[PDB]
C-alpha cells in the first residue's frame, strides 16, 4: 500500500528514536546487573523487550506503507551513576513522549488512522509504564534517600 | 419488618461514615501505588474492600427494617504524605470506634439485638484489624524512622 | 507527568460523576436483592463494580498526571420502583455519555491522547454494555408487561 | 450446671414455639409439593430443618442448665392457599420474633450470657432469612400478580 | 463434469434463494438480540448458520457441473415486530419447499440423482427443522398470547 | 439511543459492502478448492468469516442507533483465473479501505467516537490482514511465477 | 428375497465394474509408489479400498435378492504415464457414472428402491470424490505443468 | 404444513402396520425368553424397539402434516412353535416390505418426497435387517436342523 | 488505643486464671497418661491447648488496649486420684465461669463491647466443652462405677 | 577488574559490529517476512537473537574490564533483493569472521584468556551457523534457480 | 600418561591455592553464618563447593599424567570484619587469577593443550564468578554504606 | 568459506586417522564379544561410536572448508589377545595424540582458531576418555593379573 510520504518519514523519525531507546535501555540494565542491583537490570532489561516491539511495530508499517525503513539508532546518552541514569532514560522518555504526540497528528492530518492507532498505543506505554515507572523511582531516592533506595533494588 | 426509626436514622449516618471510609481508602491506595509502595496500595486497598462489605451489611439492613438508605458518604480528608495519610485514617477509624460504640447502646435501648450484634461485628474489625494496623505503621516509623520505614513498604 | 489543568479538571468531573454512578447502583442492586429479584441484583451489582473500574482508571490517571482527585461523588437520585430506577439508571448513563463525549473533544484539544483512549473505552461501555442493556430492559417491559417482566427477573 | 429456673422455663417456651415452627413448615412444604410447586417445597423442607435445629440447641441448652425440657409443640394454624400458608408462617416468625427479643432480655437480666447468644443466633435466622425471605414472597405476589408469582414456583 | 445447463441454471435460482435466507435469518437474529430475546437470537444465529451450509453446498455442487454460481441473494423483506419477523421466516420457507419440490423433479428429469440428493436433503431441512419450528412458535403464541410468549425467550 | 441519521446511513453503505466482501470470499475461496489449492480455500475461507464479522458488528451498531439496516451486498465482481481473483479481491480492499477512512471522518465530525473506533478497528484488518497478504500473494507470484507460486499453494 | 432377473443382473453387471475400478487403482497405486509419488499412491491406494466396498455392497446386495454375483472384474487398461493413468481414472469414473446413472432408472422401474439408494450411494462418490478429484489433478497439470505438479506428489 | 390428505391416509395405514409388527416382537421375544432362548429373545426384543422407532417416525410426520394418528394395531398372529414364530415375522415383514414400496410410489406421485424418504429409509431396515434376518435363521434350521438350530439359540 | 484501666485490670485477672487453667491441665494430662489412662490424656491435652488459645487472646487484647499483661499464672492445685482431679478442674472451670460473667457486666459498663466478646466466646466454652464434659464424667462415674468408668479410658 | 586498554578498545569495536549485524538481521528478517517468506523470516529472526547475545557477551565483559561499551552500532548495507540480502549478509559475516581472528590474536598478545574464548565461542557460530548457511542458501539458488528456492522458502 | 615435569609441578602450585582458596571461603562462611547473614553464608559456602571441584579437577588431571599431587592448601589469612573478609577473598582470586594466567602460557609453551584448557576454565569461573561477585559486593558497600549492606544480607 | 591448504590436508590426515580407530574398535569390540566378555564389547562398541563422531567432525569441518574428504582409512593392526589388543589400542591413541599435539600447532599457525578447538576437543576425549581406560584396563592386569581382571569382565 503507498503510504503518505511524509508519514513515511515520520515513522522513520520514530523508528530511530525507539532503536535508541532499546539500545540505551540495553546497556543501562546491564551497568546495572554489573553494579549488583538485580531489580533494575530486570526492568530495564524488560524495558529494553518492549522497546524492541516499539521498534518492529514501526519497521513492519514502514514496510506495509512500502517505505525503506531507517535503521540508525539516535545518539543515546547513559549516565554513569544511578541517579543520572535513571534522569538519562526519564529525559528519553520525554522526548519520545512529544515526539508521538506530533506523529499522533500528523497522521490524523494524512488521514493514516492505522498508523496513528500504532503510535497512540505506545504513547500509552510510554507514558504509563515507562515514563511513570521512572517518576516513581526518583520518587522514592527523594523519599528515602538514595542509600536505602538502592538497597532496595538488590 | 418495620424497624425503629431512631435505629434506621443512626445507621444511616454509620452508612455514609462506611462509604466515606471506602473512598478515603480507594484514593489512599491509588496513591500509595502511584508513589511506589505496593505494600501499601494492597493493604489500603485490602481495607478499602472491606469498608464496601461494611457499607453493604449496613445498607442492607436499612432496606430489611423498610428504611431509605442515606447514600451520600461524609466528607473525607486525604493526607498529602504517608505520615499524614496513615494519621488521617486513624483518626477516620478513631471516629468511626466512638460512632459505633454509640450505635450498639443506641440498639440496646431499642431491643435492635440483630442490629446490633451487625455494629459488633464491624467494631471488632475496625479496632483490631484497621485501627491496630495503623498504630502499628506509626509504632515501626518511630522505631525506625519514616525512611527506613517507607523503604519496606516498596 | 504535568498535565493540563484543565484535561485534569475534567476528568475530575467525570470521576464524580462515576463515583455517583457506582453508588447509584450499589443502592439499586441491594433494593433488588431485597425485593426478590436475583436477577436484576446480579445484573446491577455487577454494573456497580464495572463503574468502580471506570472510576479507578480516572482517579490513577489523575494522579499520574500530578491532580488532585475529587473523591465526593454527584448527588445520586434512586428510583422507588422497579421502572423508576431502571429510568433513573438510562438518565444517568446518557448524561455520563454526553459528558464523556465532551472530554473525548477536550482531550483531542489540548493533544492528551492517552486520557483520550481512557474515555473512549469507557463511553464504549457506556453506550454498549450499560445503556444498550436498558432500553433493553425497559423495550422488555413495553412488550411483555411489567408483571411478566419482573417475574422473569426473580 | 444449675440455671436459673426463670430462665429454663422462657427456652421452654421458646423450645415449644420452635417445635411448633418446625411442624408449620413439615406440613406446608409438603402442601407446596403436593400441589406442584417444588421451589416452595424446597424452601419450606429447608425452613423445617432450621427449625429442627433452632429446637435442638435449645433443647440441649436445656439439659446442660439441668431443666426438663418442654416436648410438646406449641398449636399450629396452616393456611390452605398459597397466601394464607404464607401470611401464616409471616405471623409465626412474628410471634417468635417477639419471644426472643423477650427471651434475650431476660438472660441479660439473669446473667446467662451463653443462653442469650443463643437466642440472639436464632433472632438472626428469623429475621434475616425467614421472616425477610416471607415478607419477599409477599411482595413478589404483590408486584407481579398471584398467578404469575405461582407459574414462578413451579 | 459438465452438468445440464437446465439443472445448473436452477441451482443457481435455488442458490440465490438460500443467500437470502442466510440474509434474513442474520438481521432477524440480531433484531431478536437487540431487544433482549436470548432464546430467539439463537435459534436465529442457528438456523443463519445451517443456511450458510445449504448455500455452500448449492455452490460446490454448481461449480462441480461446471456452472457460474450466481451470488446475489434474492431480496429479502424482514419484519419489524416478533409476530412479522416469524411470519415473513415462514412465508420464506414455504417458498423455499416449493422451489426445492420443483428443482427436486427437475433433476429426476435430466438424471442428475446426485443433486436431487442434495435437494432432498435441504428439503428436509426446510420442513423439519426449520419450517415446523416456525409453526411451533406461532402455535405457542396462539396458546398463551405473545406477551408470555415473549418472556419465555428472553 | 438514537444515532445520526447521516451516521448510520454510512454504517449501512459500509455494512453493504462487507455483505459484499464475504460474498466474494465465499465464491472465491469455493472456486480455489474446486480447483485443488487447499491452502487459497483456507485462507479466503478465513477471510470470508472475519468479513462476517465486520459485518456483524456494523449491523448490531446501527441496530443499537436506531437505525434500519440495508441487508443487501452490494455487486460483486469474481475473477475467473487465480491472478483475476487476487486482483479482484485487492481491489475490492482497495475501495473498502477508502470508504472506511472517509466513514471515519465523517463519525469524528458527528461526534460519534464509538462508531468511529469500530471503523478503525476494522480498518486495520483491511490493510493489515487482508490488504497486505494480497498483495503478498501478487509479490510472491511476481518473484517466482505463476506456476511455482500455485504449486505452493496446493 | 427373490429379486428382479433384470435389476440382479444389470447389479453384476455394475459390479464386474466395480472389481474392475478396484484393480485399476490396485495397479495404478503401486505403479505410482514404485515412481517415488507417495502422494499418488495414497490416494490411488485410498480409492482402491473404497471400491473394494463399492463391490461389498453390491455382492452383498446380489446374494440377499437371491442372485449369483458374477466375480470377473471387467477388462482394464491402466496407462503407462501419470497422466495417461489419470486419464485412464477418468475415463473409467465417466463409463461407471453412466452404467449407475441408468441402473438407478432402472431400479425406479421395477420398484427396488433399496437396490435404487445402493447405487445412488456410490453414483455420489462416484462424482464428488472419485470424478471430481481427477479432474481436480488433470486441471492443477494444467495450471502448473506436469513437472511442477508431480514434485508436488512427491 | 397441510400434507396431502392420501399421503397422511396412508401413513396412517403404514403406522397401524408397525404398531402390529412392534406388538408382535413384543410377544415374540417374551415367548423366546419363557422357553429359555435369550438369543432369539435378545434379537426380538431389539426388532421391537427398532418398529417403535418406525411408528415413532411415521406417527411424528402424520403429526407435522396436520394428519390425525390412527393408534390402533393391525391385528397380529403369533406362532405357537418356534418355526412358527419365525414364519409369522417372516410374513409379516413381507407385508410392510410391500406395503411401503406403493407408499413410496404414493409419496413420489404426490411431490412428497420428505415422506418418500422415511418410508425409503423404513424400507432398507425391513429388507436389510429383519427381512434378511429371518430367512437366515429359517435357513439354519434347513442346514442343521431345528434341533440343532435350537440349542445355538440358548 | 487506650483502653479503660479497670477494663484491663480485669482482664488480667482473666488472664491469670486462665494461665493457670492451661497449667492445671498441664499436669492433669501428663498424669494421666503416665497412669495409662490414653483418652484423658487427650482430652485433658486438647484442653490445655485451648486454654493456652484463652490466654492468648487475652493477653493480645490487653497488648491492644495498651495495658501490661500480667503473667504470673494464679495458683493451681493438682488432684492425687482421678476423682479428685476432675473434682478440681469442675471447681476451676466453676470459678473461672464466675469471674467471665463479672468481666462481661464490666466489659458493658465501659462500653467495651469487643472484649465483652471476647469474654463471652471463651465463657461458653468454659460452659460447654469443658464444663459439661467434667460433669459428664462424674456423670459417668456415678451410674457406672469408677472402676469401669476408669476401665473405658484406657 | 581493569582491563588492558586495547583489548576494552578492540571488545568495543567488535561489540559495534555485533549490534550493526543484529540490526542488519532485523530488517532483512522484516522485508523477507512482508514478501511472505516465512521461513527466511524465521531464520534471520533467530540470527538477529543471536547477535543479540553475541552483543551481549561483549557489552558485559567490557564493563566486567572497567571499560566504557561503544553502544553505537556500525553503518549497516541492507540489500534491495533476496539475493542482494543475502549477499549482504555473507559480506558482513565475512568481515566479522576476520575481526574476531583478528580479536583472539590481540587476546592472546595480553594475555586475557577468557575474552579470547568469548571470541573463539562467536567465531564458531559466525562459521559454522551463520557463514554456512548463508553459502548454503546461495549454493542452493545456483542449483535449482532463484524461482525455485524462492518458492521452497514461502 | 607422562606429562611434562615442569607442568605437573605447576598444577601441583595451582592445586594447594585451590585447596587453600576451598578453605578460606569453609571458614568465611561459618563465619558468616555465625554472625546470622545466611546470603554471605549461602554464597561463600556455594564458593567452597566450587574451589572443591577447582581443586578435584587439578588432582585428577596430575594422577592422569602421573605425578603426585601436593596436598597442602596454602597459608590462609582470613578476615576478622565483613570488609576485610570481602578483601581478603579478591586478594585471593587476583593472586589465583595471575597464578592461572601463567600456567596457562606454561601449558602452552610444553604443548600440553588439554591442561591448559581445564586452566581456563577455572579461570574463567575465577574472574566471572568468583572475582567478580566481590568487587560487586565491595561496590554496593561504597553506594548505599556498610550497614544498609549487611541488613540486606540477612 | 575456503580453508588453508594446509590446514584442510592435515585434517585430512587426522579424518584416516580417526576412520582407522573407529574400525580397529569395531572389530575389537567384536572379537571381544566372541569371546564372551560382554563389558569389553560395550566399551570398545561405545569408543568405535565416539571415533564415528570424531571422524563426522573431521569430515563435515573439511567440506565446510572447501576441501575434499580423503575417505580412507589408515592401516590398522589388530591384536590377537586381550593383552595386545589393549596394547594396540593404547599405541594407537598414543599416536593419535601427538598427530592431534601438532595439528593444533598448525591451527594456531594459519589462524584457523575454530578447527583448533574442534581437534582440541578430541584432545581431551583422546587423552581422558579412551588413553586414561586403557592405561587403566592394563593397569587392573599388572595389579590383579590376567586371569582374575578377563572374569571381571565377562
Ligand atoms: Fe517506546
Ligand atoms: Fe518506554
Ligand atoms: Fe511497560
Ligand atoms: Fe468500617
Ligand atoms: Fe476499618
Ligand atoms: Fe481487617
Ligand atoms: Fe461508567
Ligand atoms: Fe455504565
Ligand atoms: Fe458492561
Ligand atoms: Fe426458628
Ligand atoms: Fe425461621
Ligand atoms: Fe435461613
Ligand atoms: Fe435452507
Ligand atoms: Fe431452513
Ligand atoms: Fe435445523
Ligand atoms: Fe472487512
Ligand atoms: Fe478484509
Ligand atoms: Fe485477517
Ligand atoms: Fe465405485
Ligand atoms: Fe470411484
Ligand atoms: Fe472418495
Ligand atoms: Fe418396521
Ligand atoms: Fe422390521
Ligand atoms: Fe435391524
Ligand atoms: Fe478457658
Ligand atoms: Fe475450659
Ligand atoms: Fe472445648
Ligand atoms: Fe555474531
Ligand atoms: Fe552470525
Ligand atoms: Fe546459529
Ligand atoms: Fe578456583
Ligand atoms: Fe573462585
Ligand atoms: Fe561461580
Ligand atoms: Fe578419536
Ligand atoms: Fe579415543
Ligand atoms: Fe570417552
Ligand atoms: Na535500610
Ligand atoms: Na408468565
Ligand atoms: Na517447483
Amino acid at each position: 500500500m503507498q503510504g503518505h510520504p511524509e508519514v513515511i518519514d515520520y515513522l522513520n523519525t520514530l523508528l530511530t528514536g525507539e532503536l535508541a531507546a532499546r539500545d540505551q535501555y540495553f546497556i543501562h540494565s546491564r551497568m546495572y546487573e554489573d553494579w549488583g542491583f538485580s531489580k533494575l537490570y530486570e526492568r530495564l532489561n524488560h524495558e529494553m523487550e518492549e522497546e524492541t516491539q516499539h521498534a518492529d511495530a514501526l519497521l513492519r508499517r514502514i514496510l506495509l506503507l512500502e517505505g525503506t525503513p531507517r535503521m540508525r539508532p539516535d545518539d543515546i546518552h547513559p549516565g554513569t551513576t544511578v541517579p543520572e541514569m535513571l534522569e538519562a532514560d526519564l529525559k528519553l522518555e520525554r522526548h519520545v513522549r512529544a515526539a508521538l504526540a506530533k506523529g499522533i497528528a500528523l497522521c490524523e492530518q494524512h488521514k493514516d488512522f492505522v498508523s496513528r492507532d500504532i503510535l497512540k498505543a505506545q504513547l500509552a506505554d510510554t507514558e504509563e509504564d515507562h515514563a511513570y515507572w521512572l517518576e516513581q523511582q526518583l520518587g522514592l531516592i527523594a523519599r528515602m534517600g538514595l542509600e536505602n533506595y538502592l538497597q532496595s533494588q538488590i
